[PDB]
This record gives C-alpha cells, structure tokens and sequence, in this order.
C-alpha cells in the first residue's frame, strides 16, 4: 500500500533484498502506532515475496529509530495499557522466518535500539549511538531492552545503560556484541545489503531453519538447544537443497538452491 | 559504629551511600563479621529516603581477596550443610537499589563473586579478577562459576575457575565483566558519579528496571520480555512515568518524586 | 590403541597431559565416522587414566578441522538420520569429567568449530579461523555450532556466521569470548599444555566438580546455578584435597593435592 | 454471515460470548475455514466490551474430531514449513478474556488441543477424549504431546499419543484434564454460569490472573512466583482492587468498574 | 516468645515435632503481619531446635487461614507495594529446610492456601476447603495463589479456582494432589503429628537434602533436576547416617540416626 | 547367557519385546549385573526392527525392590563422585521405542525409579510404589525426587520420599503415577496388548511422538509447542504419514513400513 511513515525498496543482486527504511526524520523516527504499522505491512510483504531471501531495516543517517512516541504514550494510564495491550503489534518483526539485518546509523534509542535488537544482526555506521534512555522518562524499556541487550552485552553494561539511560558507541556496541560489523555512514546499508544477499542467496528454507535454530539459544537449556538443532538439521535432509549443496561440494562446483 | 568497614554518605544532595571494606591487614578477606556489618550497612542505605544507589568499594590494593580462609579452614561438610555455610553472603542481592562496585586491586574468590553480585562494576586500572579457590582444593561457592561464567563466556570461566589464574581490568571489561575502567585514584569518584545519576531518578521505576535486567537470567527471552512488559505498565500506575513523559512533551525538566 | 586419523601422547610435567591429535591432513582433518570412534577411544582412556588430569585436542598447523566429511553425509535421507541417530557419538566429548582445552590452529570450521566449542577452554594460534559454513551446503551446524556459538559470541555475530557462512579470525574470536588466549602457531599446542599442566596439578574430584558447576551456567537460571553450585561447594569439604589447601594456605606452605 | 459456527451473547447482562463449532457433517473437523472464523468470532467477543468470558463448543456427538484430513493429505515438508502450516491454529491463546470448553462428545486430535488451550474445560458425561493422530502416521501437532502431559502425566499422556486410545470423561476429570462433568443436556448451560461469574469480576483483575495461572507452564516456581507478585502489586494501581477490598471491609457487595 | 496469634507446642514421641497453630479465631485466622511475623519466629526457633525433625502448622477447626489481611491491605497504593516490598516476609517458611507439614482444617483460601501450599505435605480435615477468593476483592493470589495451586491440580481446576474464586472441597484437593490425605476433623493434627514423627526418625540431614531435592522438580528441566538430585545422593554418602542406615539393613537391625 | 533376566519376543509378530528381570532371591534387586544386562537386552530390543515396543516387568511379588543396599553399603562420597555411580542406570531414558512397564508387586526405591523410567506403566492390582530410600539413611538417586514428583504432586512425593511409605496400584493410578491397573495375572498380557497397538504403528513416527511427550518436561509450553510442531512437520517428509491419511480418506487399512 501507499506508506507515509516508511520507504520500501528491492535491492541487492536479482533484487532479493527487501530494503525498508523509516522515514519520519521530523520525529526522528519515532515509533509512532502507524509507522509500526507500516512497517509490520512492509515485512509481511517482503516475507511473502519470494524473491527476497533478506531483509534490511534501516532509518536515516540522524537516526535509525528515537524510541517509541512518547507523544502517543503520555496520556496512557496503567488500566489502558493493559487492557489495550500496549506495544502489542511492536515485536511482529519477531514472527518473520527470513533474516533481517538492522543498519542502524545514529540513534537507536529506547525502542530504537529494541527495534534493531529484534533484528537477527545489527551492523552500524560510525556515528551510530544505542541506548537506553526510559528511565529518563519514568519508564523502563518495554519491547526487550532489558532482556536482549543484557543477553548481548553483560549485565553490568546492560545495568549501567537502563539505569542511567546512558549512550553507548558504535564501538562500544561491537566491543560488547550488540552489533558484529562497523561501516562508515555513507556505505553502511549498501554493505548490509550485501550480508543480505549472501544470505538471501543461500536457500531460504535452510536459512529460515538456521535462524530458528539461533535464537533458540535464547529459549531453552543448551541439552535441549542442541537436541533442537539436531532436529532441524535432521530436517534439511528432507529438501532437495542440502542434497544439492552437499552434492555441490562433492562435485566441486556451484549449488543452485531452490528454496525446496 | 563498624569494626570491618567504613560507611559514608556521598554525591549531590547525599544521594549516594557509600560502603568501603576496611580490613587491609586481611587484604579484606570476607570473615562473619565483615558480611554481617556490609550487610547492615547495606540495609541501612537501602532503608535511607535519601539514598538512591550504593557504592561499594575496598581499598587500593584489594577490593576483597576472598572468604576468610582460617575461618573455613575446620569446617566440615555436614558443618557446611546444617550450618547453611555462606548463607548471608549473597543478602546484596535482596537490596532493590542499585549497588556498582568499585573494585580497586585484588578482586579474588569471594571477592570476585561480591564484585559480580553488585548491578554494575567499575574496575580500577590495577584491578585483578579472579577464582583461585580450585588451588585451595574448593571451587567458587557464591556464584564465581555462574554470574562469571554467563558475563565471560565458557572458555574464559573455565579457564579461570579450572587454573585459578587472574585476569585484568582490561581482559574483564573486554569481557564484558566489568563496564568502565578507570584510574585508581578516580575510581570511586567515578563510581559515586554513575551512582548519582541513578539516585536522580525515580527511585520505584530504577527498582523495577533493575528487577528487570536481572530476569534476563532467570528466564527464556519470551518470558524475560512479557515480564518486562508487565512492569513497563506497571511504571503507567506511578507519578513519575506521567511526569517524565509530559516533561518530554513540554520541553521541561521532570522532576521525580519517587511515587 | 592403533590409531587410524588421530595421534596420542602423554605431555606434561609427570604426562599428566593427555595429547589428542586429529591427524588427517589430506582432508584437512574432516571429521568422519571413523576419526570420531578414534577420538572418542582416545578420550575414554585418558579419561580412564589416573595421571591425565587434563586434555589437549589439537590438529595440524593448517587446520583443527575443516568440517564433518560431506562425502559420508551426501547419500542420506530424513528417515535415515532421524533413525540412525546421526552424528550422535559426535558429542561424547561432553560426557568427559576430566577438561578438554581445544588448541585450534587454522581451520576450525563446521564440525570443527562445533568440536572446539565442545571443548572446556579454547586458545587459539595467530592464524586460526572459526566459522560455520554448514548453510553453504544447505544445512545448518548439526552439532552446537548454532547454540555454543552464539552463547559465546552473541546474536548478531552468530546470526552473521550462521547465515553467511564467513569466517572469523582468531582476534574476533578472542574479542568476542569463543577463546580466551591467542598464541603464536609455533608454541600453541605447548602453551595449551602448560594450562592443561595447572589443571591436572589440582585436584581432580574438585576440578570435575568446577568443571561441571561451570557447565551448569547453560543450564540453569542463574538461582538454580548458583544452589547447585553450592551444594558441590559443601560437597568439596567432603574430601581430603579441599582440607589439604586450605590447611596449606594457612601453613603457608605447598598444597599435596592426591585427587581424593 | 458466519459458515462453519454459530456465536450468541448469552449469560446474565449477555456477559458471556458463546462460540458453537457448527460443522456436524465433518464432525467439526478443524478446516481452515473454520478457524478462520473461530479467531474472527474470538477476536470480536475479545473487542466487545460487554463480554467477560467465553465458551466455546461443538455439537452433543462431537466438539470436534481433529484437524481436517483431506486438508492436510497432500501437504509436503516444504509446505508445512514454508507454510506456517496450523499457525493460525493457537490464536485462541492470545485472547486475554477466559476461554472456557464445554466439551460434548468428541474432542480428538485437534479437537482435544482446542480443548486443552482453552483455560477451564468442562465435559458432558459421554465426552472423549483422544489423540489419535498415531494412527495418521503423524503425531499431535497443537500441544497434544504438551498440554495432554502437563495435565495428565507422562504414563496416560504417552499411552494416549502412542496408541491413539481415547479415555472417558471421568478418566480426562480424575486426571485433570477437566475439572467439572456435567449432563450431555446441561453443559453448556452450566460452561455460561461459570463463564457468568468469571465476566462478573474485574475484566483487567482477571486478565492478570488468568496470565499469572498461564506463567506457570512457562517459568520456574521462583520466576512465576515474582511475576506474580508483580500482577499482584500491578491490581492496587486498579480502581477496582480498591472496590473490591473496600467492599469487604465497609460489608457491602463491590461495584466493580474494569479499571 | 510472648505470641498473641500463635500457639507453639512440642508434640510426639521424644517431643520431635514442633506444632505451630494459628491462634486468631476472631479473624478467622487471616494473616496480618503481626501473626506472620511470629510465625515466622515460631519457625524459626523450631528449625534451629535440635530435637524436632519436622513441623506441623494448622489454625483451628473452623479455618486454617481465611486469607492475607484485608483491613490492612485495604489501604496500600501500587507505590507502597513497591517501596515497601510487601508481603515480603509471606514466604519465610519456604527457606526452612526441616519438613512442614499443613494440617488443614476448615477455610483455607488466599493467603491460606497459599501458606498451606508453601508447606511440603498437606493434610485435610474431612470439612476443608480451599480457594482463591483474591479476584472477588479485585486483586489476584500474591504468594504463590496461581503458581502452587496450578502446579498441584492442573490449569483448568486452578484457572477455574482463580478466576471464579470458587472453593473446592477436601475431596477434590485430594482427587487433585493439592493434598495427599485426608483425615477427621477431630483426628487430623495427631495423624499429620504422627506423619511428622515418622519424618522426625530419619536423620535430618538426609531429610533436608530430600526436601530439596524434591522441591527442585519445581525449578529446573528433568534434565537437570536429575543430576541434581544425583549429586545430593552422592552427598548422602559423606554422612554417617546413611552408612547407619545402610548397615542396619544387612545386619537386619535398627537403624540409629544422629543427623550427621 | 542373561544372568538375572529373561527376554521373549511377545506379541502378534514377534513385535513386543519382553524384558523380565529374575533374580527373585533379592527381590529383583537392581545390582549392577542386572543392570547391564538389562541395558544390554533393551539395546537388543532396540536395534531389532522388528520390535516396535518393549515391555519391562519383574516378579508376581516385586517389579525391583531397590538398588542393591549391600552393592552401596561401603561406597565412600569419593567413590560415588569419581566412579559416577549410578550412571548407567538411566540408559533406559536413551531407548528411542516405547517401553511399557508392567510393575507387578513391590516397585520400590530404584524400583519405582526404573518403573517411571519408563514411558507407561501398568500396575498389577497388588502392585506397590515407594521411595523408601530415606529409611536407609539416603534419597532416591534415579529420578525418584523428580519423576515421582511431575506424576503424583509435591504432597504425595514429599510424604513418599521423606516417610518412605508405599502407595497402593490404585492410589498411584488416581495419583497419575500409573495408567492402568491390572489383575495380577492378566497384567503382563495387557501389557503386551498396549506394546503390540503402539507396534503396530509407524516406528518413526512413534519415536517422533514419545520425544515429542518427553519434551514436556524439559522446556517451557511455549518451546515445547514449538519442537512439537517441527517434528509435526517432519513428519511429513515421512511415507508413513502420507499412508495413513491415504487410509483415513481412503477408508482402507494403513499399512506402515516405518519410514
Ligand atoms: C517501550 C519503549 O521502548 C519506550 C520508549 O522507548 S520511550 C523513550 C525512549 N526514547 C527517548 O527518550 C528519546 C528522546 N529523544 C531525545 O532524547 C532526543 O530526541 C535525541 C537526543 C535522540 C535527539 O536530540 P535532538 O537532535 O535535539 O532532536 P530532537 O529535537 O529532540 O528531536 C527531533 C524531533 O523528533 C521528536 N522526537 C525525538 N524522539 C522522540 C520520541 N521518542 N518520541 C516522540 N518524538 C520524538 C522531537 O521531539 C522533535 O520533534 P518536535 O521538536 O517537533 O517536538
Ligand atoms: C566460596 C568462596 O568464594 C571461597 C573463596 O573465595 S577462598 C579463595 C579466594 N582467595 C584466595 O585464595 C586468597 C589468596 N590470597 C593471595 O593469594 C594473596 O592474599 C594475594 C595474591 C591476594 C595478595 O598477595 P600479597 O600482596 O602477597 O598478600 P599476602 O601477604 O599473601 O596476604 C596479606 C594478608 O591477607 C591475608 N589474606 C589474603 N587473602 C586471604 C583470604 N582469602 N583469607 C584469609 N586471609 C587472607 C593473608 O593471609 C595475609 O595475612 P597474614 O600475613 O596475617 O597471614
Ligand atoms: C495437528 C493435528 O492435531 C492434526 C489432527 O488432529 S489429525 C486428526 C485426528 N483425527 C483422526 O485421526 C480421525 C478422527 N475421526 C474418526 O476417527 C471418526 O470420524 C470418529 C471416531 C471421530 C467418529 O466415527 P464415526 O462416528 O464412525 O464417523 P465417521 O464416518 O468416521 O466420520 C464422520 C464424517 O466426518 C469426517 N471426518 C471425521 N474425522 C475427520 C477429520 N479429522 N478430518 C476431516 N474429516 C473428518 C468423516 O470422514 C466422515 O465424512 P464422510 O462420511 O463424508 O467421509
Ligand atoms: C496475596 C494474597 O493471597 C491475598 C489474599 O488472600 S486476599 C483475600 C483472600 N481471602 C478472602 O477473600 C477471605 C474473605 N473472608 C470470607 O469470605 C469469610 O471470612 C469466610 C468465607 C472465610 C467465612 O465466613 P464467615 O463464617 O461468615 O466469617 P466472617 O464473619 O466473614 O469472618 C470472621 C471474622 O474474621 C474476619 N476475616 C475473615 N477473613 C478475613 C480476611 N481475609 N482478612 C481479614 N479479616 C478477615 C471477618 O471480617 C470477621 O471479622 P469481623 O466480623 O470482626 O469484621
Ligand atoms: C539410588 C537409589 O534409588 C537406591 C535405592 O532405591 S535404595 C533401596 C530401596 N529399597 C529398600 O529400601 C529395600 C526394601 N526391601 C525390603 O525392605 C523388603 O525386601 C520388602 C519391604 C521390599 C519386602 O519385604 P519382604 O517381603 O519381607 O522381603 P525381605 O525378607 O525383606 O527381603 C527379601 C530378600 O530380598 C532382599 N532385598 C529386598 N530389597 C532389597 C534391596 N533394595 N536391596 C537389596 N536386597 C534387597 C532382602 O534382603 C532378602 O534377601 P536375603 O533374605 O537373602 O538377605
């Protein structure tokens, strides 16, 4: 549909990269109810299409993402939260089996820095900050900043950051393991859109499966972790790409992968 | 009056409690009577209005070098059992305000584990982690093998418990053990300062983001998130959210009232 | 026993060190069925033996291991993995008491990575790279390499791994907490059995009981770690070692440590 | 114009929000249809303001006899993994308002899931239930190797996947599968009292406890414990936590307000 | 000490088990903070008296407990719960390591039957009747209410008790495994007595280390929950109870414990 | 040349694989030659393709009165720790086909243990369940504090393994901790009757289904549902699967070949 928060795009090498950037700079990309709206629309879309194999979320060189709107949320009251289920729609991105790589650039604070969080890998340009900043406002993080940024980054960073409300750097960010890759500004989302198409160009049904074996890391005890991989690894044998990559590699030549 | 430590008052407005470990001579070794004293100590900030976070911190040259080894010496292990051996040790982590420890020097054995029970940890730049309780034929006992062990990461952990060997300020904040280094002489200043910013805050809303950290280990990440949420409504039902926000709305500075 | 792909031997002061090394070079140490029933022989009796206190797995200076033998997996279906409990004797190196410090040097990729991570503690030579190319061959790591890899590495860098199938190197790997200690090429190997030397010094009932409290970081909550822990804490003051080192600090003198 | 069900407001005030599986010819056979309009008909009794529970049966043979066969007969791997196959499946999971089955008849395979993620089920003396998905060459696909354990044991819930066995009412109450058996005649009459009294409370009370009772598939005693300290103390920032206790205490019936 | 709410007496054979009884029938039992806090002292001084093995806690004939406090709850704001950590020192009882044992007689809902369900065996007078009334006062159960009780009896019979608010017979407690015996009004304190004084004879020690053994079923995978299990049974091997306990079965006598 | 116990090949086809300990003279004490033997016949059982499901029984008067006392009477803290005792005592937990146990008698300490080992259990009316490990100055060590506890509730397994008292057949099935109960002298019979329905069934799919129940107690619903759905959905890449909704639509008999 016709989006006024956000810009879609098909990038990348056959056009496999879906790239989605939020554009409401005046708000600093403040996630606003219809900007996560649209973009949810946006990622549903691009998981539909089969053509894209990955996705890039990015915002703009200012600001990935300020944090939720707190101009939206300041006459919330505790009896509207709940039994309005607040931020419901916010963690959709969750539910989307392909990859999606957060080239976050700026500010990704607050329900920024949740957003990019969610992503399977973040990637930030040199002047890229993350934070925590809630507590600042009265509140705490409530989309997963309390919970995946301490999975990332330690406790003791993680405490300093929601407690404070403190920045951290790009480089602060990698050093600790928020993010895996820094890039200048200027090429920071071309070079996401190539991780994307490394990926995207490997079979979309192993890569889902992959993912899912990933961040099970997060849900369960390693015996339990690895009895789960092994399952889906036991999986692949039932498609016909790990018969032709594995075939590939014996037969020393390219595998042509067919999301099957 | 304390015998083993040194308690005092610091920050804007005296917004930060400060406890020092004041027992050099035993390289503040943590004997009965140094937990029972830190822990009322504790309590008592923890009790005081105008105390929004705790510092803790030793001397130069030790932050705490560890269980006071003479006093475990004769124990046995249905002593240990019954006795519920180092029961009092782990009460820091029942205050709901946060603690940052400020470890200067030695930070070894349960010094290290009281270090790791604190929210955050400034190290100096001398600072010295480690468990050496394998070489006293014991293993760390107040969660040295865990909270180091998810801080640091496996190989790490193990190599550490498995050798006893000690890591520096800069392997353990490259680790992810410790937030911040700094110089020596400016560690606790530093420590007070991060402390005061916290203490600015709302005291029930730090004490619910603080809770919520914690959880992400003791929890799935689907179940660390919906309590995060219940507690993000939660901060709806205080004085504080609806004023921090407004400020933000009215380009003002909020002012907390811890309600 | 007479080994086909791996070469033993006893190292260390008193051979308290129990040297393992993949040695099948020509397949740049492939882990294949034959090389695990090896490995884990060779693991069994080091295990057995009174005066290995710690082991040392090592391959070439070129590679640990590049991976499970894809020859030996190509012909297999869903139903016969599934049934014939594929690659499950791959992990036996976990039921080990004793720890096992991976000296990787080159290659450690896939079944290689995994087998590394398996591992207690690992260091690494200058020149070692870790990596997860399993989605190359549309598969995805079979044995921990998405669950042990992203516990050590974080969601962003594992996902990056997993899905792209790059390598890291031996810095990044160091960075990020895969290994604790790089070391030259030349002196690894030896610079790992003079850690596995300081294990096998202590005490061996109290090491398997650190060993596994460490182990049970992975899977507990941190409330039900830290009272296991205790528990093997009070059950040290059950041995004879325990009072032996304590005495010994007291006496400022050397502890005589007799595993018991 | 709903094809597969028929919904009614019933109870006192029309507080309870009836769902009938209404596809007797397929014995209500879980069709994509049909649970297409099962989450419509359940995301409209969540939205209306007037309801406060839900109850949710079949017809007197069955409430419903598993997931559509022919539907599923040409699926392939790739289709039920690139397909999110049964992802609209469990939506009923996410209503926050009770759910309560009045189980009639048959409740197999999927039908018996449906059953089981319902909050409270109630059963007509001939009901049966049963995962018979074994004898498909598949196995439950919707919690039946989960929620059947978790309320019955691992010996009858084994025995149930593993043979395909059904068991009778009483055995599903005597396991706890159930919690009340009621005549064939009278069980959704009496599903609609106790969904009556549950719409009587606080909507937002009983959307807390009713996740606080789920916690506790989901965490540790300990975790699900604090969690629900934490509703707990979420209920006093309710008017209706007030009312309530007030009420007790002036001797007056409470008003309650949802809020 | 000098109790207003509580009796405490010594019962059975050798005086070994510590009978607590809720004394505050003009409030049907309810448990304000004065009561909790000698019932906790009571607890308290049984668990550190060398004599008793094991406790029974139970109220009068007509209630066990009717509830937490309501006239004193009545007044807190969601900022005082908060603060003032309340109903903080509710679950004291849960860190004695010898065996209670809830005999419970009449009303026991709410706080109640939270505080019978935080004892390790419950028994129930033919009259009992427990519940969670928490929802018809606008709050829900706050010590364990939604926890234990669903633990115990299954989701449909708690959630059925939680959300109508409805009680439930001894019968159905017992049907449902919230209590595992049921006894005659009259009778019910001296068979839960004589439960307690059968514990009373083991030795302490390895009751203790029982106690917690089952109660980890509670907090961890069966995984885990096994191998802790295993290690306590390991433990019981360092004591000379069980070296006593073992022999006496050989030498087919008597076993004589000395809780050590 | 079993020592201490006797296999058959039971059932319609040769598919039940019976196992029965007999070494009356202890009361089927588990010594560790019974155990390896026991292992090594359920390992037989288990690569025998034409065995879909083993049953495990005993004597008329005891299934395993415990492990054997006289075996671990002069075991040291040292001995168990380092020789880790009892560690092949769970091997039942690692067989992929369904065993079934028909626990006639006394089913006490690593009796019972061995008995909930299993994936179903039967029980002769005179069958007797217990932890009586506690009177010997020790606790269950085989899952007797764990298994017993996720059957029966924590006031039946508290008051089991801190008394040592026995429980009847029936208050075990009413309890949970069994399924059915049997006259003593039909049980094994029944037994076999249940091992022969799961036989018949596809073996990949059955093993698909008993992992899948197993799960139940190693993760939280919300996982537990999801590995379900993945082997759900494996099971599609199975030619079983698609011959038993053939049938079903087919209105014809399934013909498995387990795969
Ligand atoms: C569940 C949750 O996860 C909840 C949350 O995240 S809530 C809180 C998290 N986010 C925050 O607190 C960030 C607040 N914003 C800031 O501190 C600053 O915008 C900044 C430091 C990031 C940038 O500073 P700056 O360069 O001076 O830009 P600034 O003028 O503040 O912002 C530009 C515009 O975007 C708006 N904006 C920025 N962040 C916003 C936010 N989170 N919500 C709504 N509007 C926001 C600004 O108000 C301003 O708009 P107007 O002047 O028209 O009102
Ligand atoms: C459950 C648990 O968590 C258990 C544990 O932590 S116990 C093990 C952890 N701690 C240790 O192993 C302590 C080791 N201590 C040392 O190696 C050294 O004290 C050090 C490396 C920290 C510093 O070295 P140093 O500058 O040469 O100081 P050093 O002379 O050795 O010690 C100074 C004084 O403090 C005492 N001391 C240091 N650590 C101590 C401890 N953990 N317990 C008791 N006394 C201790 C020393 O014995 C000495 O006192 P005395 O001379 O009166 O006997
Ligand atoms: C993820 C999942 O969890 C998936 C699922 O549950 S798989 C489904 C599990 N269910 C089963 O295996 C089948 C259950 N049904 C039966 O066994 C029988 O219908 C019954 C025992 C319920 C009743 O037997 P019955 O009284 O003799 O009636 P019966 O003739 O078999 O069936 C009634 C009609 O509804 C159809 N029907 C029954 N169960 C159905 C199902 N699960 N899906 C689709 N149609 C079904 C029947 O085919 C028949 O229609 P037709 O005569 O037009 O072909
Ligand atoms: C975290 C938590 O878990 C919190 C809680 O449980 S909150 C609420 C749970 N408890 C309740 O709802 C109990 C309410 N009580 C009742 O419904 C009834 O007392 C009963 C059904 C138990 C018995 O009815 P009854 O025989 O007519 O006795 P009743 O007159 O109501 O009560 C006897 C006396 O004890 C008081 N009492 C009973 N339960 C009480 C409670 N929970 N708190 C405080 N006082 C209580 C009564 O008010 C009355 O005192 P007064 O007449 O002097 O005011
Ligand atoms: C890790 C773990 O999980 C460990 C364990 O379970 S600990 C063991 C738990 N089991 C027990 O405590 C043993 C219980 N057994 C007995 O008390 C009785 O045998 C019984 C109550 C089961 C039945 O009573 P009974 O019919 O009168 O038989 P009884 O005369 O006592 O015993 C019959 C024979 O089997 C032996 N026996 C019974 N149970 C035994 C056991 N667990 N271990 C070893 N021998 C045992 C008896 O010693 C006797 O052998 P001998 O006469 O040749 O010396």
């Amino acid at each position: 549909a016709n989006f006024q928060y956000i810009i879609t795009e098909k990038k990348g090498k056959n056009s496999s990269v879906g790239l989605i950037q939020l554009n409401r700079p005046k708000a600093l990309n403040a996630l606003c109810n219809g900007l996560i709206e649209e973009l949810n629309q946006a990622l549903e879309t691009f998981e539909e299409d089969p053509a894209v194999g990955a996705i890039v979320l990015t915002g703009g060189e200012k600001a990935f993402a300020a944090g939720a709107d707190i101009k939206e949320m300041q006459n919330r009251t505790f009896q509207d939260c709940y039994s309005g289920k607040f931020l419901s729609h916010w963690d959709h991105i969750t539910r989307i089996k392909k990859p999606v790589i957060a080239a976050v650039n700026g500010y990704a604070l607050g329900g920024g820095c949740e957003l990019a969080m969610m992503c399977d890998i973040i990637y930030a340009g040199e002047k890229a900050q993350f934070g925590q900043p809630e507590i600042l406002l009265g509140t705490i993080p409530g989309a997963g900043g309390t919970q995946r940024l301490t999975r990332a980054v330690g406790k003791s960073l993680a405490m300093e950051m929601v407690l404070t409300g403190d920045r951290i750097s790009a480089q602060d960010a990698k050093q600790a393991g928020l993010v895996s890759k820094i890039f200048p500004v200027e090429t920071l989302v071309e070079e996401a859109i190539q991780c994307a198409e490394k990926i995207a160009n490997n079979s979309k049904i192993i890569v889902a499966m992959a993912k899912e074996s990933v961040n099970a890391a997060f849900e369960m005890t390693l015996t339990e972790g690895n009895k789960l991989e092994k399952k889906l690894f036991y999986s692949t044998f039932a498609t016909d790409d790990r018969r032709e990559g594995m075939s590939a590699f014996v037969e020393k030549r390219k595998a042509n992968f067919k999301d099957h």
